[PDB]
Formats: structure tokens, C-alpha cells, sequence
């Protein structure tokens, strides 16, 4: 929901509508379908009568939306979808660059808004972006950031300087009071070693998960992100209690329980 | 004093004032009693009577205190403990979020504030809060932070992280003129060799000591941060002198390092 | 060119100014002619007389000054030696902490300038300074910085917080619309290996290049920066998106063309 952790959120263009229910049937807890970056300029009307028809022949899907931004025609297109459609639980803003980006996408659309951090100038604005009504989560993409500041994707110096949105993103996450970030998309889809540390250094550092963009990346992401057997017994059980094993049943313990039952999928 | 490098600031919860005297006689640079973390919410109103009675009979103890957050019901009886005893040197204000908290402490007790920073509220004011008036230097909450940010503790990422907060807490140090700060607490008391890496890497990054929770974590932590041999002779030499004012200062720093501050 | 990628840009200092003509044929980028740090206090008159005497007698001579800080006597002497010399292409002003600083470095001269961040102040301020006018771009004091923050140099956790100071400089360019900025200069002439990490590490950031202190470091620096064989290929067909041509560009410049 707008607090809980999720721990994948899945691309898929809208310009394969046949690959919709296929992302959706992978297990991943977000499934985005792109109308931006993915579908070439020629076919964002096409794709976005594609979504349309998939909403309204599967009522109760539910997906995230990633539109073109306020530059782009379609802008406005994009928010009158995801505000018609009941099925359509948040929206993706990227290049957000301004407070007043998100606040327009989230009153037009009636709808939450993940901002996604792409350049230094949202870097930079991170605090105003994160604090605009509307906005449920952060995320951000690393390989347009990567691009925005001219790194070698991949490189250790690259993760370095990368390291410094993420801090970002986590600071104004618990500043502003939102729901747990998502760590950006691991490129390589072949290897799945990778992906695996990717995902181990994100939870490490506090991301709720990963976006992602096939299918084959789920598995993966939920498994690093998964507490051990011991942690989630000792977690359900906190969660319905009191003296659980010694420490008290407060916020603090509730809070930690529940993190746990959200990072094995066992939340709501 | 206000200036010099406090190598160690070791803890004794105020709900075991005989382990007070342990603390004193440890060799640790500073001693804290503690009103805060380690005293149950139940025993506060308790832990500060035993203090108060501890600097009476000990008039000639010298403690900083840790005093309970600016929104605890008794961050204002704490504050009085620490204006109305001479033994009280300084306050730690733990989960400092404001400048404004610090001015309120340091006005209401007229002692040298220490703000733990332990909170992303604190980082995020760091700037406002190194600068407030009463402040002698910084200190670290580790684990705090870590627990406040859901950090994986010890992990690397975690530590890449926490990187991100020591570096605020050093650059805010510089910039306000502040006096050396003190890295976080190493908890594990019975792994000496971590607490050693633990004092070199802050020591190497501009730390002048530790916090720390058990007299056994002294001696470590004072024969890390032990300047070599050749250091020292060099810098009697400079002192003797006292070189321009930063080379001056560098050669009191490795004196105080030194323990001869 | 004040937009493109920099390489090398390598100290020469002012007492040495039969230094010059060898540092102008060693490849290097850019030479920068000292007149700070390297030249003694009671020698700073003489040296920036030789400098004075070199660009008069050698007018085709481009190179970088780099002035005394803005408190110390000479500053306004080693910016009229920068205004009154064509071959003088730019100044490095130290220990830059205000914007204010390089306005009046600028203005003095009428050259662009090239702050070297040295200080926490210097981090502090640095959204000013990087957005002042006449700024090229940035280079990092890391030696400096390190002393003025108390870190052991060399060590972990020292590069750690030098890193921190490196993406200042790094973001700063970017938002203020700034050419390649410069790292640091890696003072271990004989250690070929950690040079060609350090190049590596800095080019994998963002950064254009590294300042240097021997001719010897010039051809490392240029070799591990150079692209790969398919990189250029590609940088040469689109040369022959407005940001892809950005990208181009830069490889090019790493290539030396």
C-alpha cells in the first residue's frame, strides 16, 4: 500500500500489452507499465490506448503507471489515464526536477507519485521533491543519473559517486516520512551473481527493494531480500502480540517485526 | 578543555553510581553519566537522585552528564542537575534535531553542550546545530543512526552510509571552529582487535577519540591514538617554540593525543 | 579551449623557469607556471620576475599561473602579471573560499579562472564559487584539504572523505555548467601502478584529468584515459542528440583530437 515495503517493481512497455499479465504473473509486488522511455515517440498514443484497453479488460489488475514528463504532449493524456482508471494505484514522475512537477502530476491524476530522481538538478532539489503532498516513495534512475554526471556505469567510482543519491534518497525518505525507496534497475540481465549483490547492498542500506525490468529478476530480488526462517517466526509471532521472548511488544519491536514480515512479502 | 582532544568519554549508567568511581580512576579522559539510554524509563526520576547524590558526596568528581532528548518529561530536571552542580563539566544532548535545542540547553544549564548526532533530523540541521552557541564539539551516534536510517549494521553498505554522516560531522567541525569530535560507541567489548581499527579509521579521519562503555575499551583506544615515537619528539620541540598557527596547532594536537595536553 | 577536457595540466615552478619549455613539449595539456606553494616566501619576487622575463621572451608560450591566495601581499602583483601577459591563458587560485575571491581574480586579470577547492570553507561555499563568473573550471587540493581537516593522507578512511570533497567538485561542475574539472595531483612519482589507479578511478567519477608534478606522470595519464578502439569509432561517425554530441566530444578529447 502507501507505507508497505515493496521489494520489486517490474517495468513492462505498454507497446507489449501481451507482456502486461506476464509481468504481473512473475510475483513481482509492483508491476510499472512504461509509456515513456520504453515506447518510442511514434507509438505513445498506440501504447497508451493498449494500457486503456487493458485496464478496462482486467478491472482488478492493479499497476503503476511511468508517463512522459510535463515537457512531453502527451503529459497530460498520460495523467487523465492514470486519473480514470481505477486500477492504476500510482504514477512514476521521471525527471522530477521540482516540488511543483510532483504536486501538478499528483493533483491532476488524484493518484500517489513515486518521483524518480535521473539528474544533478533532482539531486539537488531532492528536499523539496520529497516533500511535495502526493508522494508515496523515492526511486531513481541510476543509469540516466549515471549519464546526467558523465560516469562510467558499473565502474566502483561510479557506485561511489552513485552512493551519494542513494544517501539522498534515504535521508529525505525519513525526513519527509515516506514509504520505503526503491534502489534502481540492475542492467545486466544475464548476470545473476550481480544482481544479487546489488540487492544485498541495497537492503543493507535500508532500500525496501529494487525496480527492475524482466521477469527473471524477481526470483532473485525476493530471495536476497527474504529474513531468515528464524527472524519471521520470531517476527509473526511479535506481530500478534507483551513479553515476546524478553524485549516488550512497543512501536519499536512492532515496527522491526513488521519490517521483516514486509521484506518476506507478509505484510497488509 | 573546551579546546583540547578528549581521547576516550567513557559511560556509566546513573542507576550504578559504585561503578562511577571504576570510571574515574580508568584513565578515560572524560567520564559520562549516563541519565539517558541505559537507565529504564521507570528508574530516570531514580538514576538522577543517585547522581545528585553522587556529586554531593563527590565534590571533587569531575562528569559530563547525557541527559535525556529535548521532548522527555525530564529534560528540564535533567537540565537543573546539570546547572546547580560545579562537578557537572558538560552535557551530552542526545537526538539533537534543532539549533534551537541546543541553545535551550545550554542557556537553561550554562555548561558546554556535546550534541550526539544519531538522527537523519540531526544531520539534516547539522549545519545550524554545530554553529549554536554552547556547543564544544560533536559526537557520533552509531548505532542510533543506523537503527533511525534501517541500516544493516556492520554491513558495508551500512558503513558506506554512515560515511556520508561522518563526513557531515567533520566539515560542520572545521567550519564552526568546534573542538574534536568523538566517533560512536564499538560495542563488542570483548573484540579488542575491532575496537583497535575502530579507533585508527576515525583517527585517521579527523576523530580526536571514542565514546566508549566499559573501562577495558580505555587503554585500546589511548594506544591507538598514541602518536609514534617521532612524532612526539618533534612536537615537545614545536611546543617549546610556541611555525605558523595551523603547524602550532597541529603540534598540540599530537601532544594531547599524547595525553599531554 | 575553455570548454574541453583537460588531461594533464603540469606544475612548473616559477624558480625554475628553464622548467618551462621542457613541460611544454612533454604533451602535457595544460602547463601551469607556480608561484605559490612550490616558491618560497622570500623568492616570490624573483620568481614571478622570471616568469615576467619568460613570457617576454617567449610570446608563443601558453600556460596557467598559479597566483598567491587572495591574503597573501603578492596576490595583486601575480594578477597583473596574469593581465599584462597574452600567453597567460588562465590563472589556478588557491585555497578559493568565496565567490568574491573570484570575481576580483577575475576581473584583475581579465583571464579565466581555475579555483582549486583546499578547504572545508572552500566545500562550504562551493555552490557560489562554481557559479561565479569567469570560472573554467574546478580542481581539488587534496593534500590541502586533507590538512586542513586533520586526515592521516594516504590512508582509508582519509580517501573516504576526500571522496566525499571529490563529488562536490563533480556535482558543482554539472550544475553550474562547468568544463571537466581536474583531480588532485598523486605525489608518488616512482608508483607508475597507483598513478594509473588514481587516473582510472578519477576518469570512472567524471572527472576530464589530474593535475601533476613531473613530466614523467603525463604519458600514464594519457594512456589510461585514452578510449577504447570501438569508443572512438563510434565518437568519430557521430562527430562527421545534443547531450550524445556532448558525450562524443568528451571521448575525443580524451584521445587528444
Amino acid at each position: 500500500m502507501n507505507r508497505q515495503i515493496v521489494r520489486s517493481a517490474l517495468f513492462v512497455p505498454a507497446t507489449r500489452p501481451e507482456r502486461i499479465p506476464k509481468a504481473l504473473a512473475s510475483g513481482a509486488d509492483r508491476v510499472i507499465v512504461d509509456l515513456e522511455d520504453a515506447v518510442e515517440e511514434g507509438l505513445k498514443v498506440e501504447a497508451r490506448a493498449n494500457l486503456r484497453r487493458f485496464l478496462v479488460d482486467t478491472p482488478e489488475a492493479r499497476v503503476l503507471v511511468r508517463i512522459n514528463a510535463a515537457e512531453h504532449p502527451g503529459h497530460a493524456d498520460d495523467l487523465a489515464l492514470c486519473r480514470d482508471h481505477a486500477g492504476v494505484i500510482g504514477l512514476l514522475l521521471p525527471k522530477v526536477e521540482s516540488a511543483a512537477q510532483v504536486r501538478h502530476a499528483a493533483v491532476a491524476s488524484g493518484k500517489p507519485v513515486w518521483p524518480i530522481v535521473e539528474s544533478a538538478r533532482g539531486l539537488a532539489a531532492l528536499g523539496e521533491i520529497a516533500a511535495a503532498a502526493g508522494v508515496e516513495r523515492l526511486s531513481f534512475g541510476s543509469l540516466d543519473l549515471a549519464l546526467d554526471l558523465d560516469l562510467n556505469s558499473g565502474s566502483n567510482a561510479a557506485e561511489q559517486i552513485l552512493g551519494h543519491a542513494r544517501y539522498a534518497l534515504l535521508l529525505q525518505t525519513r525526513l519527509a516520512g515516506l514509504a520505503p525507496p526503491l534502489d534502481g534497475v540492475y542492467p545486466a540481465i544475464q548476470n545473476r551473481a550481480g544482481l544479487v549483490e546489488a540487492v544485498r547492498f541495497a537492503r543493507d542500506m535500508g532500500f525496501g527493494g529494487l525496480l527492475c525490468i524482466h521477469p527473471s529478476q524477481v526470483e532473485p530480488i525476493h530471495q536476497t531480500l527474504m529474513p531468515s526462517p528464524a527472524e519471521l517466526e520470531w517476527a509473526r509471532r511479535v506481530a500478534e502480540a507483551f513479553v515476546v521472548d524478553g524485549e516488550m511488544v512497543d512501536a519499536p519491536v512492532l515496527g522491526r517485526a513488521r519490517r521483516l514480515l514486509e521484506r518476506a512479502g507478509e505484510g497488509g
